[PDB]
């Protein structure tokens, strides 16, 4: 069978990894490679994040822009804030002049606190240093190991959603039930407006807004915003925002799922 999309895409590129073997299917990826360096700088490193159901591999396109050097045995070492545990570095072999290379880090998402879904990552390429002649590509024998520090990288609960459009959400809310929903009150103390809130919830959970949600209509005081997706491990998950503005913007929120976990995820990290 033939790749017809860039997650079947990133799925063949997953499969062929010998070290990935062991892993299930990819659940996602994030939709644009987030640069970890600045612009027009010695390195140029993109990560992609792949979620799985129970890990998350972090791919790394890096280029040397050197042409006096080359770069081999290249990795990303990652320190997390949260309790992931980095199990695995995939090197990139070598990285000559202006040719990008790929190396990964696998990681376990956290089992004590399933709900610490939030993290933020110390990011450091670790790698052998060569010297190269500038017209001929040719590397010594001998080099050094070296390092070089880069952005940090950012995991937030939209890393494990994946929004979609519901036929119906009247009907997928009745049709998921409510053996595990739950509620929080969260008071959103520096925004002021509606139309602000329902942007900022709707971009932190990374879920669909249905049934037009995200319009909120002219000179409001309360607004009902409904989100759906399906959350790591294939499960729906379905969220109702009943915003109220007043001297700032409070919300209800309810969320239901066919599993209990889902629902925890997402009251733990809107609040």
């Amino acid at each position: 069978k033939v790749a017809a999309t860039r997650q079947e895409i990133f799925q063949e590129q997953l499969a062929a990894v010998p070290e990935f073997q062991g892993l299930g299917p990819l659940f996602k990826s994030s939709p644009e490679p987030v640069a970890l360096t600045e612009s027009e700088t010695e390195y140029v490193i993109r990560c992609t994040k792949h979620t799985f159901t129970d890990h998350m591999v972090f791919q790394f396109d890096c280029t040397n822009t050197l042409n006096d050097q080359t770069l081999e045995n290249v990795t990303v070492q990652m320190e997390p804030s949260e309790a992931y545990e980095v199990l695995c570095y995939v090197p990139a072999r070598s990285l000559p002049y202006n040719q990008p290379g790929t190396c990964y880090t696998l990681v376990a998402l956290p089992k004590e606190d399933p709900t610490a879904v939030a993290c933020t990552f110390s990011c450091v390429m670790k790698f052998t240093v060569k010297d190269c002649d500038p017209t001929t590509g040719e590397a010594d024998d001998e080099g050094y190991e070296d390092e070089y520090v880069l952005e940090d990288l950012e995991v937030t609960i939209a890393d494990h959603i994946q929004k979609v459009m519901k036929l119906n959400f009247e009907a997928a809310w009745d049709e998921v039930g409510d053996e595990f929903q739950k509620e929080e009150t969260f008071t959103l103390s520096t925004i002021k407006t509606l139309e602000e809130a329902v942007g900022n919830i709707v971009k932190f959970l990374g879920m669909h807004p249905c049934e037009r949600s995200d319009k909120v209509p002219d000179n409001k005081n309360t607004h009902t915003l409904l989100l759906a997706g399906v959350f790591r491990g294939g499960h729906d998950i379905l969220v109702r925002s009943r915003l109220l503005l007043l001297d700032t913007v409070t919300m209800q929120v309810t969320a239901r799922s066919s599993e209990e976990l889902p629902v925890d995820i997402v009251l733990a990290s809107v609040g």
